[PDB]
Parts: structure tokens; C-alpha cells; sequence
């Protein structure tokens, strides 16, 4: 999911759409905005489908205002998604506030248990919804010590905007999982979101991270660290550069274009073949593959066409026109493979049902030979920290041999990004990152049974 | 507003929204229905609209189960409205609950800042969630005993329909001052619904009030009346008969039809005058004024005709055409009017803004005089117990006399129905009714500065 | 169908769609309006469904303009149409013309024919694309002299009007079949309208019915009447007064609301039964009923009651429901029809099927005895005049004696308004009316095989 | 704009629409398709906006049948288009014909005023209208005898499809102007497509070029050539090949794929520069830049991300944010350009005027030098045949000088591909290209004031 927030700018909710907006990547399922009226109350719009899907003009109309949060929500529910109120608004004793989250609370059963012991309700099974509880719980003043006494119970995943009458304020949890960054506007304004890229659309100028277990509040006296909670060496998750982030981003403080293109050239170097061409699955793996045709010496040519056009809610001929999933959204260009030794570049394999496609999809279109690099490790356990991967029993990895993937998927050869160099290219900070799903070891372990933070506002 | 529930039938979702379409006329803000699936998953779809406007035959779809309630909602932020989340639906320790009211808590400030003061959060400020919370603290085992326990610390009108994972139960406050009807289908199907005109549409059969004190609850055993709670004297809303329901209606033991044909021959035995015409501002005035006609020995004529096209949003010339808002909806009959003596009979006047209006319509078609007679008492004091009013001053009873309401809204003769005479065709029953709004003295006082439960999704 | 225009207001474009709502019972498939730029282009926007569903005010926005005419179709296509483009407009050698017809040409496949023999094609099948090519075929000048010639091809029904860079014109066929009428602003501005109800909404005051064989042109220098073709003694459909106009309306010079009060007053004198209640079937027997009670001396009273949220595309119970579509929409009042002998007035019987539905309706609700009375005689012959009746085979007055349709739709008694009552009725004017429907005589016969004017814009 | 045809497959509908699918990029503005019922009725939908915004599946179901054509259809009234009626329909003496059109008649005024002066009418200004009178008045028969009538008077570009009760015909016109091709399902169902990518999408093996001068027609004995008319030396549109294609497209017999990489590394051998970074404006100069990137022997790295949520209507800040539009769908990795000195590379200049904000974008970015490469010769006259251009003094090599043009967009060094090379590489078939657009010399020329086909369905 992405996080976005503003303080300090009379068209909050406008900058808001935009940068939600600017993280639409991060999740199509759902979309929302808080924003504060200029009589302080919090005013919020709230839907499924995607940030242009969500908010009209007319609507943005209606959330005047100089403070506003903004959350965009992935949820395997997809399409069929019934309702969601993220970011999540509520009432209690100090006054109202909202919050939305980046993550996921591996002690969320537990903690929810104990609050339901003492009589509270909830109104959906977020995370974000028992973080707002804990707050309320608290005894503490002002609202960034109920912060502070929430988030210590919290184990897990949590990049968090916090927006009340008259503050914004920022979380990241001690071990960093989640990126969560800052930059200001030219007027004094003020602005958090998931990735830089964000920042940069709406013209706010990257300042600096938020920093693991750091709570940072703004208000009418400016920006102010009002805590730099006890953490740990950080668990950056390695997933931001594999996949999830985009190219222009520099989360955690690394450019990710940079991160997969060296990915590509460890791939040429340490597992060659003998190819005419390297060419990409779009747009993901791109990047990579130009650095895997910068390192193996043979030209990169861009062999299969992302479709503009895609909607993922699509017709199909009742006749069986077979893989019409990504046939109607990846065009292969035979010029280019006719005959030709294929070496095919992409980010990653989970369950692997698609790449057999990818390779039958490139051979129908005449290539020779189709060697597949995954520039990334094999993916083997779950994550635990706030985006949806399969059980670990549904990750291919987990059933197959390397050699057994490539039986599977139809290829000629097939190798992934060793995990070793992977640690040796970040060399200093490989001490900084959760790599959980190629290793198994968590470093925040779930104490039962566990969730995955989006599901559906639909009650058991 | 309105409220329905329906236990054992494979198609509770759509019997639901027709007996919500069928109950439309309570309000139009907003509707929801929430549905137990086969696996016991309380299942919910809800938006701001009408009935038709909110769920189409794809979400209906969505609702697969037996069990069913539904609410349709009023609220002067009118199509203004940013979120409405009614039925409510919460979890707590002893599982899943959804909650359907028609009502207004006397003492919800009360009730909330105690439970704030306990760390409990607000999602919406309405008078449904307050009851879930107290069922939730409740430690009594059933179901219906927490919501005994919850019932007694409530002040004001309920109606109420509660749905889990396996049981249906409706609640009606000792006072009794909101309808609740319950009936049964062909199969064993039990229905509760807000007025009779629901059960009528989808033929289940009309078998009796739910009573005030009572909590009913149907589940795999039947229907069985597990509380009569302690209830004083009956106090039923004496505007559910004046305006508030439809004729078809047997609120509260009586035919509407009656009571309104009833009222309009009072209104012509005790404020005669001599008239050509008996007209009626449609469709709201039509029985009432048929009785007056017929008491009063001059012919009803259909004066004035209601548009079947009315949409509550409409566009008007940049050039002003006065009163623009009722020519849209009201167009008088030239031949029935012109020179003519008109007696017209309508349902109340509250602001007397709308009145006016009308009245100056029929001059503008010709009428030589227009007697307007009103068929209900003066209405003076604001109701507390859950459909909105204006504040106390601006009822225009308040402020002027009648002869002062005859000059402003500017017709030559004026007449409110006696509320004695009110009393005295009642009879019997004149002790089961709240007047709180023709006398001031209210049968359960506010004990602070209190609210209208429809408000908005939108926080302060 | 309904036409509608105006020539010298500002906002042409926003009155004509006023003017088509006050006429939106005339035709509920589609609509349309063709404004004139200030730069002498004919703006237009047409599409399925009803005037609010077609245009919101972002489309009204897109027609600016001080000219425009504006069409609403009816279809037994239904909501499954799949193209409109009425009012139709098309450019030719002597500028661009747009026409809104309501009517119907007796002999459009001839004229079709002959005008396809020189190359003609056709984008509909509609009359008024006939119209506008034998206008354009004419070689006189001006406009109004190629209008005249092309009208003198016609046999059948028509009300048009013509809109061109500058001029408004309208035209009544010599038979006078269909309502035309005229009004006039505050400000210069004339208007047609089908029915004086249109004019009354906008505030244009009524002047005059446009006159069989009328050819009333106006431009800057105002209205005048340019031709007054050669036309015998009129024809004026008798069924506008029965059933397709409404009681505001003044057409063909006569208060349809007096129309039907006397026809319920004849029902009463020429076949009275001993009855306890005399009700409607709303909303359209309402005032013929009324009158029936006024003769028959037992009161009015509304025993059933139209739903106010009709939609026309409605859900439906799986476990059968019998009559769902009436039930929708009519709610008997239990109180009014239990015991009692119940005449019931209604305006016509055509096919028969939902006369036994209320019927029925009626008997489950109580009624001890149900007596029909049809406020017109007996529908034989098919309109051949531009409304769609069902074939003439279709007809139960055709197939059924008067006893027989009484046993097939199951009441105590069945009587029609006696048609030598009627023409005693109109008297003078008795002369001036076509009754082919009820005589199977027509003024115009057709000359070969013959359609309903509106079909779909789908093609052979 | 694009046009489909399918004979002979029971899904023609669904078929259709994804082949217009697969050619959205040709025309955005509108879409239709027109479908033969089994009772041999053309029905036809068609609308504004995109394919799959003006077909629903609910919409594709009332298109049955086994013969369909489709258009998709471009034209700069964008959004704000009113009416859109192409694939055109009408009826005429030899029954009912639709046909869906790419390109312009150079002659259409003189075409439409010779028959305007015998009274045709237009209903829209297409082309298309244009073509069906000719067919229409033709005497001669079969249909295709008719086709052939009609196309010896159109001058200019054409490619069509003609769909009747149970022909299909497809007609390429004698200066092969505009791309058409011809391909085969599995069963025989035989499909006619603007571009080989429609063909690949749907799993019809692409078989031949439709040829110049050709009118094809399939019916139940198959496909038959059955006119080869007398053509010139083809003028196949070179920016087919520049611009308009997909490179998965083999538009001409030629791969646009390699058409494109060519000219990068034409501009890289013929005007080279010291550069760090060969970048591409996405998603378009993609290829030629990797060309470019090949001979020049400078890495290419993808410096800028082409947003995959772009909507063409979109907010924009009230403090206003400069070049907005661009930088709502391009990104800058400013890791790939801080510093460095770029060579961008792109399509085409036409306006000049993005170009200026492309290059702004790339130096706030961090770039020390930005040398503009167009993979393309200047544009200095206005194409006649079906793709719009601004008139040639809109065109800025019409105003300016290349050095001019240099200084206006703002970057250091600026090239365009040299004709006389492009001629060069094409060899052989140089002479079978319209060049209009970089010599000025058209092969047709217009016989007197000319249109660009798209327009309105809004009439002078
Ligand atoms: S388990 Fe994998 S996806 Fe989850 S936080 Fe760790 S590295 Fe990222
Ligand atoms: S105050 Fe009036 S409206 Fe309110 S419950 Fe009492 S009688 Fe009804
Ligand atoms: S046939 Fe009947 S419906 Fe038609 S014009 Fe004559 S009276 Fe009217
Ligand atoms: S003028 Fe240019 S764009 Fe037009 S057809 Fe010729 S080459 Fe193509």
C-alpha cells in the first residue's frame, strides 16, 4: 500500500489526489482522503477502485481544507472488494483523528483479544483500526505520547501518517520495514509519502527519510522530532528495490534504477549463455535486462510490448483463445525473436503459472531458444510485513529445484539472482535489510497465527 | 428513517431491498443492507441514495444468504452526504453483529463521553454504534441478555433490528415510540419491518406490533419473545399518522387511511366557510382532504397535480423563475380554480416557507380566494425521538399567531386541526400517544444538549 | 411523442429541456435538442432514456444559443434501443435544418420507395428523415415554400418544427391530428410545445393552437403565418382527451381534466351498480373516477395508491411472486376495499392483461365484490396516427364480447363509456375528432403496408 | 483512425471490439462496430470515448451475429465530441449497408456539392456518408460493381470495410495510402485489419496485404478478388512507418520495429555527439533511441518513466505547477541524468512546443547537456490523406530554421533524420511512399479547399 501527507497547503486534498496518485502502483484496489475543514473537523472521502476512479473534481470539492492524509490500498478481495474506509477516521476523548498505514502488525490477533476483552468493537480487521484503539487507551499527553505508548506495543511493520484538528504527524516503526520519506513545497508545506516519487510530481523537495522509529510531528511551529523510539539494527525491506518501488524513486536512500540494473549485470556475469538477443517483460523487468545486455555484450531489444490499453477486468472469446490474459497485454514483436536465441529478463517468480506463459507466448512467436534470469532470488517464504505474497507452501520456489522451474515453465536454461552477491552489492548497509522471503528467518517473529493487513471491510 | 429484517429465506438480500424500496418514503439519504453468508460471514453493502440507486442487480449478487436486515436513512445533509455506513456492523468477544435503528438516544452525549472515558473510539456519531459499545461491555451470556443490559441504559425512541451470525432479533423501546411490525412469508420466512406497506409488498403475511419493551428473536427454534421489559404508559409518535407513514400503513394498530380521512372531516365541521372547491396539495393532503370534502358537502376536485418526474436535484433558468422548486413538482388544474373559491388542505406547516409558495401558485391560476386548512395541530416544540425538525424558533408556530401565519403565507382564511378534537377522536387510546411536538412537555426529557441521529460520516 | 421549440431566448437550450420534462409522458425511450450556436451551427445532443437521464447540465453547457427545438420519443423498443437520433438533423444544398415530429406518415414506404429510386439512402427508418429529404429535393425558395411542397407529399399525422441557422418554424398537418400550440415569454420569446403544460412550466403564456394546415414561421421579424394549406373538416385524436394528455393540459382547445370528469359522470349515469366505495386506478382514472362518484353519489376514496419510485427495469423474487410489475406500483388499502362493492374507474382496456392483475389486487385485499367501469369506449382498430397500439387481432375488444372480457379479467361487472354519449358530449365539435380506434373507419387510409412511427435506429 | 472486419464467426462482436482494442492507439475519440443479426438486420452501437468505455459486455451481447465491422476513430474534438456515428449505416434500393473508413477524400466538397444539387442530404460530413450516396445512386450490379462505381470518383486515401446482409468487403485504394490487411482464424472465419497487431491479437494468421487498388469481398463461396483497379506507383504513408504504427506491426511488408531502430542508427552515424547517456521520450522513440544507442556506442538507459495510469482529462494545481501535462505521464530518473550529458531521442517535432517542455524537465533534472534527435525528417507540410496535422504555418519547420528550432526548445545540440538517407535504406521500394508531409509535392492534389475527415456529428 502508500501513504501521502500534507500540512500547511490551502489545496491539501488536490496535492493529495496527486500524489496518491503518484503511488498508484503501490495499490489499485482502493483509495481515500482525510482532510481538515477550516473549522476543524475532518472531512473524509473513501472508495474502491483506483485514485482517478475514486475522486472527481466534484468530489475533491468537497474536502477543503490546509491538512490532508492520503492512503491507496492493495487487497487480494480485488475487483470484488465490498467496502473500505482506509485512511480510517475516528472519535474519542481528545478529539478525532486518522491514520493511514503502510505495513502490517504481526501481534494484530493479540492485541485486538485483549482490547476485545475490555469491551471494544471493531469496524474492520486493519491495522490501522487497532492502532487508533491503543491511542485511545492511552493516558498520556500530548498526542504524539499516545503515539509513543501505541506503537510500543506493536510488533511489526507500520509507516503511519497521523492527522488530527491541527497536526501531521509521521511514524516509522524502529526497524524501518516500510519506506516513508519528506520533502517541502515551495510555500512552507509540508509533505510524507512512500516514495520520493510522490514528492517530486507535486514539487515538494526530497529533504531527507523518516527515520526507523521516528515519530515527527508538524504543526504552526514547524517540523519537530518529538521521539526517536528505541530500534534495532533496520530490516529495510529488499522487496522496495526488487520490485515493489518505482525506477525514479530513492528509497532508503538508494536509487532503484541503480539496484536493478546491477542486478541485471550479476545476472550476465554469473550465469551466461550463448544469445542473440536480451529483451525484457515490461515494464518491470527493463531496467535489468539493460544491464544484463550491458554486461553479456549483446544488444538489448525491447521484444515484448506493454499494452497501454490494460484494464484487468477484460472480456475473452467464449471460443478458448488460451493465456488471453497476457496475451492481451504483452505483444511480442517477431522481428525480433524469429530464430533468434532468447535471453528474457524479469523481476521475479512466485507462483510461476505466468512466466509459462511469457515463454509459450515467445516461442509461438518463433524464438530459438528462451533462457530465463529472474533478477532476483528465489522467493521462498512469506512476508510478513505488509504486502501479499501466497503461503509458503503456493511459492514455486518452495515445491521445485531450479532445475524443476525450468522443466515447468518450458525454457531452455534458467537462473536467478544469487543471494550472496545480492548481500555483497550492498556491501556496508547488507546488514540493513529484511531478505525473510529468500532466507526464512524473520526478524520480528509472529507470536500465533498471522494476517495478511488487507482483506476486505466484510466481518467474520 | 426505516428498518427491515428477515430471517430464513435463500433470498434475504433481495427481499430486502424491496421491502427498503417499499419503505423508501422513511428516508432518502441513504440505504444498506448487511446479509449472513452460508459460512456464517456477515456480508455488507452500503452507500448514500436511494434504494435503486445504491444496489443494482450485481451487488444483490454479492449478498448471497439467509438471514437480512436492512436500513434506509434521512439526513439533512440531503445528497451532500460523503459516507453513510448504516446498518452498522462491529465484532467484539463474543463474535459479529450488525445493528439496523429508527430512533434518536435522548441521552447520547452522555452515553458516548462515558464510554470515551474508557478509551472507546467513534467511527460515526450515530446513536447505533453507541449500542453496539454497550452490548460489547456487556458480560451477560445471550446475545439478547446484552442487549437487555445495553436497552436500560438508553433513554429515547428505538426501533431496532439486530442480525449474527445465526439469529435475527428485534428490539422496540418501552415507549413505543417508533413502529415495528413483524410478519411471515409462505415458508417459514419472519419478517420485521417499519411499517406494514413492507410486509404487504413481499407477501408476508401481517401478524402483530412488536411490543413496546420487547425483544424478539428468531433463530433455528422460531420466533420467541425472550423480553417484555418495564415500560410506563405508551407514548407512539402521533406524526407517524399525521405524516410521517403511508395510508396503506396499520401503524400502530389503527389505519393511517382513517386517522388522515378523519382529520380532514374534522378540519370541515369545526372551520367551515363557504367554498366552490375542495383541493387537496398532493399527494400527502389527498385523503384528508377527500374527508374534508365530503364533510364540508362540496365536490373534491384533483386541483393541483404532483409530477411523476420529481428528482430533488434540478436545474433552474439563470433568468429566475419564482419559486422555481414547486412549479416543478405542482401544476395546477386553470379550469378547476379560475374564480373560484378554493379550500386547500394539506398535512402540516412547519417553516411556512413552502406554503406561501403554493399558495400564491394558486392565485396566479385564477383562484378568487384560497382557504388553506391544515390537517394536524400547530407544531411548536422540536421532536427528540428520531425524525428531524427544525430548532424551536424557527417552527413558524413559534414565532406568529394564526391569524399572523394567514397574513404571511398570504391566503384569506387559516385553520390548524384541534388538538383537542385530536385527542377526543383517538379515545380511548389518547393516553398512547406523544404530542411532545403540539405541547412542549416531553414524555422523556433530554438530560443535556442532545442531536438528531442522521447527521454525517463526517468528523469534528 | 413530444415536440418542443424556442426562438429568441438565451437559454434556449436549458428551456427546452424544461419544456421536455413537462412532457416526459409523452415519450420515455429517449431525447433529444438541437440548439443554434451564435455562430449559425446547429448544435446537438440525443440519446436513449429519460430528459434527465440524457442530459445533465455539463451537456446543456454544450448548447449555447438563442434557437432550439427539442424532441421526446416513446419506443416499443423499450430501455433495449439501441440508437436515437430524433430531433434528426442533416445539411443540404440551402444550409442545415433540424425536425422534431410527432405523427405519423401513412404512406412513408411509398414516399421511402420513390425516394430511394434516385439514390436516396437512409440512416432511420423514421418519418421526419423522409420530411427533411423531401425538403430537400424541393427546388423552391424560401424554406417555408420547400416545406410547403414537401408537406403536400404527406398523408398522415404530423406536428413538426423545423430549426434552421435562423428561423423557427411549426407545422400542423390539415387534419389537425396531433396538439401543436404557441406561447410567448416576458421577453420576445415564442415557443411550441405539444401541450399547453410544457408552455405553463417555462412561463409562456398560451396564445393559440397552431392550426391544422398551419405553416407559422418566425424569425427577426417575428411570428407569421405563411401558409394555411388547404385542409378538410378536422380529425383531432379523440385520445388525447381519453388518455395520452394531461388534466392541465388545454388541447384542441378543451380542459382534458373537464374531458374526463364528464366521462366519469356518463360511466355513472348509463350503467350505475349498487357499490359501497368508488376508487382509481392512479394515477390516470383519478379524475374520470371522481366524476363517476360525483354522479353515482358514494364517495371517492383513494384505495389504491401509486408508488412514487415506479423505475419501469425492475428486480424480482426467484420463488415466484404473481403480478410483481402491478404490485410494484400499486398498494390497495386494505381499510378501504375489505367487505365493500368496489367500483373501480380506469381509462382503458386495451390488451386486458393488467385490468384481471388489479382485478385480482383488489379481491386478495378484501373487496367483496369488483365492479370495472372504463372511462372510454371499446378499443377496436389499431392507430394508424403515430401512437403504437398492439395489432388489431391484439385488441380485446376485438377478440371478447363485453361480457366475455368481464368473465376473462374475473369481476362483477364490466361497462365502457357508450360512444354515442361521447360525440353528444362534444356536441358542435363531434365533427372535429377522429374516433378511428373505436369505428375502425379512417379519415386517411393507408395506401399499402404501414408501421409505428418510432421503431430503433437499427437497420433491415 | 482504424477499421476490423470478421466474416464467418459467431462472436464477430467480441472479436471486433478486441481488435479495436488492439488498435486504440489509431483512434481514441470514438469507437463502433455494426454486427449482422441471423435474421440478417445490421445492428450497429457506437459512441464517444474509448472502446472499452463505449462496449460493455451487456452491450456486446445485443450485437449477435456472424459478420461485423468496426471503426475507432480519432479527431481533434476530443473529449468534447457530441456525436460519433462511424461505422456509417443506411438503407437504400438494393437494401442495407454499413462501411467503416480510414483516410480523407481530397475531393469531398466538390463530391458533396454534385450531389447536394440533385438533393442529397448529409447527416455528418464523413467521408464515409460521401461514399455510401455514390454507391447508392450507382445503377449498376452486383454490390461490389457498385463499390467499384463509387470509388472511380473518390479522390485521396481510403481503406474500407463494407459489411451488407451477407458480404463482407474490404477496399484498398489504388495509391495504397493508408494500411489494410487480410488474415485467417482457425475455423474460416477471414478478418481485414488496419494493422497485423489486431490480426495477432485474435489468433488470425496473417496472410497477405490487402493491395492497392483491391476490393475483396468474402461471402459463403470465400474471398474473392474481384476488382484489381488501375493504380499508379503506390504511395504507401510514410508516417505509418515514423509514427502512427506499433512496432509489433508489419505495416507495408515492411517491420516498423526495424524501420525504427534504423533510424536511430541513422542519426547516430550522420550527426554524432559527445554524450554520456542515450535516452528515448517514452513509450514512443523507445526503439529508435536503442538504435541510436547501438551505433553511437553510448549506453541506452531509460532516464525517463512513462506513467502507466495517463488519462488525458486530468486536475491540476490552482498555484499553477508549469508543463503539468508532461510531467503527469513522464518521470526523470535523475540518477541517469545528473551530470551527464544526454542525447534524447524522439519521433517527430511538429508544434515544437512539447519538445521545449521535455527538455526543461530534463535540466531541472540534473542534466549538464541535452541533445535533442528526432528520429524523423522536418515536417514541413500538412498531410491530405487522413492523418490530421496543423495547417503548415502551425508547422514550426515551416517557421524556423533547424538551429532556430535548436534555440526555441532550449537544448545544445538538435537533428533531424535526413531525407535523402531515409529514401536511401528504403531502396527498392523508395519510390513507393508518400512523402507529402517532408517535400511539400503531393501525389494527389486537392481540387480545391480541403477537410480533415474526423470532425463532429455537429452541422454548420
Ligand atoms: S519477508 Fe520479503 S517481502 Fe516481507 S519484508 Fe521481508 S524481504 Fe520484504
Ligand atoms: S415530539 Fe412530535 S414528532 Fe417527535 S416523537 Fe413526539 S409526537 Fe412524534
Ligand atoms: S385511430 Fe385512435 S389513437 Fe389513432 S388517431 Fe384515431 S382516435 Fe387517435
Ligand atoms: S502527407 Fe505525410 S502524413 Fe500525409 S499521407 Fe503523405 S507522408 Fe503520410
Amino acid at each position: 500500500c502508500g501513504v501521502v501527507g500534507i500540512y500547511g497547503d490551502s489545496e491539501a486534498s488536490r496535492l493529495c489526489y496527486l500524489a496518491l496518485h503518484a503511488l498508484q502502483h503501490r495499490g489499485q484496489e482502493g483509495a481515500g482522503i482525510v482532510t481538515v475543514s477550516k473549522d476543524k473537523v475532518l472531512q473524509t472521502i473513501t472508495g474502491v477502485g483506483l485514485v482517478s476512479e475514486v475522486f472527481s473534481e466534484s468530489k475533491l470539492d468537497q474536502l477543503p481544507g490546509d491538512i490532508a492524509i492520503g492512503h491507496v490500498r492493495y487487497s487480494t478481495a480485488g475487483s470484488s472488494m465490498l467496502k473500505n474506509v482506509q485512511p480510517f477516521v475516528a472519535g474519542y476523548r481528545f478529539g478525532s483523528v486518522g491514520v493511514a498505514h503502510n505495513g502490517n502488525l504481526v501481534n494484530y490477533t493479540k492485541l485486538r483479544a485483549d482490547l476485545e476483552e475490555n469491551g471494544s468493537i471493531f469496524n474492520t480487521s486493519s491495522d490501522t483500526e487497532v492502532v487508533l484503539h491503543l491511542i485511545a487507551i492511552s493516558k498520556a499527553r500530548p498526542f504524539f505520547m499516545r503515539i509513543v505508548d501505541a506503537c510500543e506495543k506493536l510488533q511489526g511493520a507500520y509507516s503511519m501518517v497521523f492527522v488530527t484538528e491541527d497536526k501531521l504527524v509521521a511514524v516509522r516503526d524502529p526497524h524501518g520495514f516500510r519506506p516513508l520519506v519528506m520533502g517541502r513545497r515551495s510555500n512552507g508545506a509540508v509533505v510524507f509519502a512512500s516514495e520520493t516519487c510522490a514528492l517530486d510530481l507535486i514539487e515538494a523537495t526530497y529533504e531527507r527519510e523518516v527515520y526507523p522509529g521516528e515519530v515527527l510531528v508538524v504543526d504552526k511551529d514547524g517540523v519537530k522530532c518529538q521521539c526517536l523510539m528505541p530500534h534495532p539494527e533496520p530490516k529495510q525491506c529488499i522487496f522496495e528495490h526488487i520490485y515493489f518501488s518505482l525506477p525514479n524513486s530513492i528509497v532508503f536512500g538508494r536509487s532503484v534504477y541503480e539496484s536493478r540494473h546491477v542486478f541485471g549485470e550479476i545476472l550476465a556475469t554469473e550465469s551466461p549463455v550463448d544469445c542473440d538477443v536480451v529483451i525484457a517483460v515490461p515494464d518491470s523487468g527493463v531496467v535489468a535486462a539493460l544491464g544484463y545486455a550491458a554486461k553479456a555484450g549483446v544488444a538489448f531489444q525491447q521484444g515484448l510490448i506493454r499494452s497501454h490499453y490494460v484494464g484487468r477486468t477484460f472480456i475473452e472469446p467464449s471460443q478458448k483463445i488460451r493465456d488471453f490474459g497476457v496475451k492481451l497485454k504483452l505483444s511480442p514483436v517477431r522481428g525480433v525473436l524469429e530464430g533468434k536465441r532468447v535471453v528474457v529478463v524479469d523481476d521475479s517468480i512466485v507462483r510461476g503459472t505466468t512466466s509459462s506463459k511469457i515463454v509459450r507466448l515467445l516461442r509461438e512467436a518463433g524464438a530459438k531458444e528462451v533462457h530465463m534470469r529472474i533478477a532476483s532470488p528465489p522467493i521462498i517464504a512469506s512476508c510478513y510485513y505488509g504486502v501479499d505474497t501466497p503461503s509458503s507452501n503456493e511459492l514455486i520456489s518452495n515445491r521445485m529445484s531450479v532445475d524443476e522451474i525450468r522443466d515447468y515453465i518450458g525454457c531452455d536454461s534458467l537462473a536467478f539472482l544469487s543471494f550472496e552477491t545480492l548481500k555483497k552489492h550492498l556491501g556496508e548497509d547488507s546488514r540493513s535489510f529484511c531478505y525473510a522471503c529468500f532466507t526464512g528467518d524473520y526478524p520480528v517473529k509472529p507470536t500465533e497465527d498471522k494476517v495478511k493487513r488487507g482483506g476486505d471491510f466484510i466481518d467474520d
